[PDB]
């Protein structure tokens, strides 16, 4: 009462969310997903929005503004409910409790990734159709073609280290919020956790499912005063195409995040406290 | 007890808050609304005191900002229960309930925009009889007619969808804050959904009573001394007309305020938990 | 329990803290009023003081930051109970009611008037004991001037106005920090709208109770090193006088405020709620 | 229970305090003493690390931070119930109440001065052996020394009234914090009041007690190479004399200190309420 | 129930606390103390990442900043249960109690350390294989570089008087904890003690457990775009050596460390409440 969980008790409401979320109906998962992927492109929008035009600003403060505006998705996926796939991979305590069973660990974690996927989709058509990219006169889409294009050159051990490292601070702040009891407990444990992996640059999959195609829409179908204005060529952001996101992007950073977040944060503290 | 909503009852919460606003007394209503409609007008005012002279800033910094200001405004309507338009869409999960009736609805609808029109023109009277728009020798003056001068050159699918997303935010903060149980909780919830709209330029029809007027009225009525010291001319903002303000700003951003506001946040949800 | 009071709950609490300060004693009643004006005079040698030197700075950015620093005497006066004329003006609800007389209400309000300017001369005899004109080579005492010089120059329809915006605003923070039951939720919910009105310049009687009296201290009493140093003589703030004081400001800011403050704010919500 | 004590409450809770710390044991008193005298070292080197290299930057931001960032040692003196001097002083409510006598209360007052000297001390003695006064080569000496001087060339009259503003500020956050009930509301009502006067200037008697001996200990002990780097010499700084120390600062300081504590916070209060 | 703990419960609690973790499991110790590492290796990136191209930006704000964003790592160590030496040092008030022995004392210390080396050496492993060292064209390699550097320059007095004040902030953080009731009173009464020792400069075991082993690979196996980048050869760095690291640094800032932590913070109050 009044007081916050202690670790034990953490680990016991991880447990429980992740037997709750493995055993809800596919349809409602899979309209949640929807909503959480709509949360998170929401926040890649702000940490767009928020940092554009700040060249001439330290690189540190910049990506740090960057990373508070962002952690409005995660907190909005933790508020509302939505099912965000760096946090359903934390089912994998209740898969290593024995409450929950392999297929309907694969069958969530599907269901998740194609409901975000839809989910961040919905929403580039959304900013595609209300003109954001000309905002600043070009900055906007210039910031949005300079983050797209930087993801698309990583290494497939860089990117699934990446991941590692951007699921981990997810997760983190996940079981960091099991422990608060109000809604600002709840929010305010989880600002710093995500403005780390935001402002260092860490790769989300699901952040990319907006980040990355969002960019190719820009690159494919912008108007020529949007290049006048922005002092470039589509052929200098060549490489953002459909395949080499899902090879050089999706499949390792995607893998990292699943071997940092159910691996690195789950199974260590399902190890230490529910064994 | 001392715990945050869970989502289920999140969306109780709101069913029973729309039953409630919708039967409440056309009168009550109208005078709510009234006083929604001033708290928007002082959070535009904010925002545009904040934003002023911050050109040299870089463009997210100052949007962030400002849009931290704005979120004075919805604050003040939640707490002190105004009714704002961009809430009183959200009835549409009671009318999906069937509590209430679609002439109900409708008649709140009506009731809530009048108000809020009728409060926004009060405030601006009070704004210009204020003087306000000589400060910092008509810089001020000159963001209000930047501000509103840029709101009437968007065609009007980009107006829906820019409405559809500052709805998205606006119903996304009173969903979220329909969780908290204190004065912060239901206040610090919804300053960073409230800023991303403001910053990104996203267009609220409330905001834009106050904003488009007060532009009009300092384009008609200025003394030639702020256009001396702003170096401009009214012939500069001639596009800035009442029936544009109408025809290519109220209307589209209208009408994607309630299709973002009561079908992306308040149906989506009815369908997902209290179907 | 562990909740926000809801409106209905606002204004009855609203009710009887105006009926209880309208029965204090005369004595409690004036020492409470000067501990107010020492508090409101706080508030303005922090805005000063943080506004010092920001010429370079953003109008908007240093005008924000000096409000969030002059919300502390508000704070002070809400937390430690003192009696501003701001907030004594709200007991107009409670006369409303018909709990009071007009005869206990014009006491009220002509002793914690007098209260208020009491402590207000008093800490600007501390303030100008203590040497702070001095500041920074002097640019705390050019910035107290200025501030002073500008407040004297506004016509009486304008005034008017100013002082209805700002005590709006500041009886709207005490209205919302009714609804607060834990000294965070009665800080925090008054930061933003105290800086709204700091920020844009409306004018607070009691502020400029304090304000005007140290400029007028300060142009006749100041060193000729003070003057070298800041680059100015007094003939160049002739305006200042104690006079002008009273009949272009104090009079007609002092009407605004009570318009705004229990007209806009007190029945409006006695209308609305206790009729 | 869950609600913020009322001032009356708080005027009680501040006797029943001055009770209890009149009544403790002698060297619990000196021990809690000297901790109270590190934390305000700990806070005025927070304040000099922050202040350091900020000339380019505006005089009342880089002072507002410095105080935010000093607000730390008496937050920690609060939390962790330690006994600084300018908190002691309060203990003229129990005295006026007749709880205690005139003796317990000069035997805790000069065991908390001379406890609070000696951690100051101490902590001097630790700086100096870091050696942090190379920091940023050498602008971290150069601070502390610039900061050390400019205390030493105050007047008797305008010493006694800085010290009677700041030990205002510090009482009153004491009194604001005695009504909040948890940490937070114990810290955050008291980050403002303290970055008042810390930000102004104005002069506490304890963190002197660290201020102007490091400066002498810097003076006196700089190597070479730290004068070499900052471009001065030791005759710049003669005055810093522990003679001046004590004459010019210490005792004008100290009885500001008491009067503005004793009479200004605790005694109005105690005759507003507890008489 | 819903009020902060008094001084002599936090050091009830601070004695139960240190019987607790010295009474576990000596694997789950270990494990939590890898957990611990990770964490605080995890601040140590944040504060590189919001450090880095902070060369113009004053000397105090961007070492503030730092401080804030490295909060975090102790703020996890609190919140996710983790056993982090600086704050294991505080079983000293068991010891001195006589619920726990000088073997487990020991064992504990020894246990706690090797982790948190392990948990660093495995974050330095994640952070070189992301390839963090080539962001902002390899500024943050050169940050990283320099501050490795910074650290292996220190007399053995000078390091170990630095280990003692920054211990002597973290225990310090962790029994103004000790006080709060929830996630919130328990982290933001955090950030400011972390802050003051990171922004000073203050040196910390565990966090250069992860600092100057990070700045050896970069040294060593940094390709020579990066060199190019950066402007600088690996022998601009040759003194940053693994037996210069544990001699120079290691021995005396952890000396430091105990002196600072189990002396000054936990025995001085176990004799001021517990004796």
């Amino acid at each position: 009462p009044f007081d916050l969980l202690l670790p034990a008790a953490m680990a016991k409401v991880a447990e429980e969310a992740g037997v709750y979320k493995a055993t809800k109906h596919p349809l409602k998962t899979f309209y949640l997903a929807i909503t959480a992927g709509v949360f998170i492109s929401i926040a890649f929008v702000f940490y767009i929005t928020a940092t554009t035009g700040t060249g001439t600003m330290p690189f540190g403060m910049a990506k740090l503004v960057g990373g508070i505006c962002f952690s409005l998705g995660l907190i909005l996926c933790v508020v509302c409910g939505a099912d965000l796939f760096t946090s359903t991979v934390l089912i994998v305590v209740a898969k290593a409790s024995g409450r929950i069973t392999w297929g309907q660990l694969a069958k969530n974690w599907l269901n998740v990734y194609f409901g975000n996927l839809v989910g961040a989709l919905l929403f580039v058509l959304l900013m595609w159709l209300s003109g954001e990219y000309m905002t600043a006169n070009g900055q906007w889409g210039l910031n949005v073609l300079q983050t797209a294009d930087h993801k698309v050159h990583h290494t497939f051990i860089e990117a699934v280290c990446l991941g590692i490292l951007a699921n981990l601070m997810v997760c983190l702040a996940v079981w960091m919020s099991y422990s608060g009891r109000s809604l600002m407990d709840k929010a305010f444990i989880m600002v710093l956790p995500v403005a780390m992996f935001v402002a260092s640059g860490f790769e989300n999959s699901i952040a990319n499912m907006f980040m990355i195609p969002m960019g190719i829409v820009i690159r494919d179908f912008a108007s020529p005063e949007f290049w006048t204005a922005v002092g470039s060529a589509p052929e200098n952001f060549s490489h953002l195409t459909v395949m080499n996101f899902i090879t050089d992007n999706l499949i390792p950073v995607t893998i990292g995040n699943i071997i940092g977040g159910g691996l690195l944060v789950g199974l260590t503290y399902w190890v230490i406290y529910l064994r």
